[PDB]
Protein backbone atom coordinates (compact mmCIF):
# COMPACT_ATOMS: atom_id res chain seq x y z
CA UNK A 1 0.00 0.00 0.00
CA UNK A 2 1.00 3.45 -0.38
CA UNK A 3 2.15 5.24 -4.21
CA UNK A 4 4.68 2.69 -5.10
CA UNK A 5 4.91 -0.80 -6.73
CA UNK A 6 8.45 -2.61 -5.64
CA UNK A 7 7.96 -6.20 -6.71
CA UNK A 8 8.95 -9.78 -5.52
CA UNK A 9 12.00 -11.52 -6.74
CA UNK A 10 9.75 -13.30 -10.02
CA UNK A 11 12.30 -16.17 -10.80
CA UNK A 12 14.46 -13.14 -11.51
CA UNK A 13 13.33 -10.39 -14.14
CA UNK A 14 10.26 -11.13 -16.74
CA UNK A 15 10.97 -7.68 -18.43
CA UNK A 16 11.41 -5.60 -14.48
CA UNK A 17 8.02 -6.18 -14.47
CA UNK A 18 7.07 -8.45 -10.84
CA UNK A 19 4.01 -9.02 -8.93
CA UNK A 20 3.25 -7.01 -5.75
CA UNK A 21 0.09 -4.89 -4.05
CA UNK A 22 2.31 -1.85 -3.60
Amino acid sequence: CGCMRVTYPDGQKPGQSDVEKD
